[PDB]
């Protein structure tokens, strides 16, 4: 019955794998194929499938493991550069949605000064700038042990190459959520909902036509989604984590599982999410 479980769970993993690596490769695919996908914002795109890519290659296929099997098969090593890349992910993902949203903005509110001063490779220096920070933040604590907590259960926990649960102190905890999640993730809402106000005005009333406005608006409807559908994905977590924290009995370790794969479950929705775009439907077809 267990084999039954294992069989069907490694099963689920690969269509999550297939769904999350395929779907990501098609976006990346679209963009780099297509002369009508070639704008700034779809630069950006590229660094959240890539970072959707790393979660579906690295990530996933060793959390799967860990799932179907109970226990952590590949090392103490690999339990940190596991968890390293895992971190980094999400970070650079919402920083990224942040990136996107303030890019928009400008160039709604600045059209003639951000078509004339952003280029295609000044995207590509944001997005570098983007995941160096993310790394800095993610790897670093990581190496430092910063986040390691002093109960015995967290010591057992360490000593053991078999345990790879992230068990963390309060402090690291609190830190690295407020840096990497929260402050990204309040940025792009406030943002993004004055991009939509923005947005909002302007068709109804630029020189433009208010048909070319209502395809900008298209476009913009896609990110949104994204964004929004980027939330309901990570903010359960991130807000179960901090209870998890200050008490560990008020979030089963299985639950905090279902709301991680919560998450993770972000990587295959957003090349759907995209599919439902007219510009690249057409170029998936
Ligand atoms: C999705 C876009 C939706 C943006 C909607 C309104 C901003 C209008 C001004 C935007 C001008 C820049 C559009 C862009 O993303 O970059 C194109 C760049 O010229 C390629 O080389
Ligand atoms: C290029 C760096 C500029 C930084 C972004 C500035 C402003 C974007 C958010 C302000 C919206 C509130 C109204
Ligand atoms: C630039 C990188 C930014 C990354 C974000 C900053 C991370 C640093 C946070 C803490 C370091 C200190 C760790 C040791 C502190 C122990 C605090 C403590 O005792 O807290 C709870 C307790 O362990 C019961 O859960
Ligand atoms: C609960 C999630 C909270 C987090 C939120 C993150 C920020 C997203 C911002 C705006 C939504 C984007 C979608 C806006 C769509 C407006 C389109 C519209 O006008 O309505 C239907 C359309 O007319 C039919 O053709
Ligand atoms: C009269 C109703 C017609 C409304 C037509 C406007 C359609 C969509 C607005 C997109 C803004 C979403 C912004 C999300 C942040 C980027
Ligand atoms: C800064 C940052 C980014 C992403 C995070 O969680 C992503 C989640 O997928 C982690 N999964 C494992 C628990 C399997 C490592 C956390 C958790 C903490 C903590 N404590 N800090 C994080
Ligand atoms: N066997 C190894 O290569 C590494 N070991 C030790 C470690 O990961 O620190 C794993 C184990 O003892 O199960
Ligand atoms: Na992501
Ligand atoms: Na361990």
């Amino acid at each position: 019955l267990s084999q039954q479980w294992e069989a069907g769970m490694s099963l689920l993993m690969a269509l999550v794998v297939l769904l999350i690596v395929a779907g990501n490769v098609l976006v990346i695919a679209a963009i780099g194929s297509t002369q009508r996908l070639q704008t700034l914002t779809n630069l950006f795109i590229t660094s959240l499938a890539c970072a959707d890519l790393v979660v579906g290659l690295l990530v996933v296929p060793f959390g799967a493991t860990l799932v179907v099997r109970g226990t952590w098969l590949w090392g103490s090593f690999l339990c940190e550069l596991w968890t390293s890349l895992d971190v980094l992910c999400v970070t650079a993902s919402v920083w990224t949605l942040c990136v996107i949203a303030i890019d928009r903005y400008l160039a709604i509110t600045s059209p003639f000064r951000y078509q004339s001063l952003m280029t295609r490779a000044r995207a590509k220096v944001i997005i570098c700038t983007v995941w160096a920070i993310s790394a800095l933040v993610s790897f670093l604590p990581i190496m430092m042990h910063w986040w390691r907590d002093e109960d015995p259960q967290a010591l057992k926990c360490y000593q053991d190459p078999g345990c790879c649960d992230f068990v963390t102190n309060r402090a690291y905890a609190i830190a690295s959520s407020i840096i990497s999640f929260y402050i990204p993730l309040l940025i792009m809402i406030f943002v993004a909902l004055r991009v939509y106000r923005e947005a909002k005005e302007q068709i109804r009333k630029r020189k433009t036509s208010r048909v070319m406005l209502m395809r900008e608006h298209k476009a913009l409807k896609t990110l949104g989604i994204i964004m929004g559908v980027f939330t309901l994905c990570w903010l359960p977590f991130f807000l179960v984590n901090i209870v998890n924290v200050f008490n560990r009995d008020l979030v089963p370790d299985w639950l905090f599982v279902a709301f991680n794969w919560l998450g993770y479950a972000n990587s295959a929705m957003n090349p759907i999410i995209l599919c439902r775009s007219p510009d690249f439907r057409k170029a998936f077809k």
